[PDB]
């Protein structure tokens, strides 16, 4: 579990936004795992705009953060599970590391700040969609 908190906005997985985010919706995208919701209260983490290839990510089944290098956000091929039929899920990218079910939503950060949360794992990598691109999460 997890979310990212920008201005009036709650980023989470889309596969596991609760009826509170839906009845308060502002943008989804199932084919990017992703969901945004309006917030009364104003949010602070900062949203990075870079390209940068390296960071940090929190892992909740460990209870620790690992470094990670990480590929560009890509069309993944990502197995068929409960939440989505086997398909190409887009803005992913891949590190090597550990993801179990219960760590999507763990924040990934590099310098500059969040770069996209957990949304994949298993066979000893772990999935990230990317925000980098929401160019609006910093504005209105
Ligand atoms: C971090 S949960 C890891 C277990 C292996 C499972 C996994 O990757 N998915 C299950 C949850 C939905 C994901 C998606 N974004 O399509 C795919
Ligand atoms: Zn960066």
């Amino acid at each position: 579990s997890g979310a990212i908190y920008v201005g009036n906005y709650r980023v989470v997985n889309r596969h596991l936004a609760t009826h509170n985010d839906w009845a308060n919706l502002v943008w989804e995208d199932s084919s990017r795992d992703l969901l945004v919701s309006s917030t009364t209260a104003q949010g602070c983490d900062t949203i990075a705009r870079c390209d940068c290839q390296t960071g940090v990510y929190y892992c909740s089944s460990r209870r620790k953060h690992y470094p990670v290098s990480f590929s560009k956000p890509s069309l993944i091929f990502v197995e068929a599970s409960e939440y989505y039929p086997a398909r190409y899920q887009s803005h992913l990218m891949l590190a090597v590391g550990h993801s179990e079910p219960g760590d999507c939503g763990g924040i990934l950060r590099c310098q500059h700040g969040v770069v996209g949360i957990v949304s994949t794992g298993g066979n000893g990598l772990v999935g990230f969609a990317d925000v980098r691109d929401l160019l609006w999460l910093d504005e209105e």
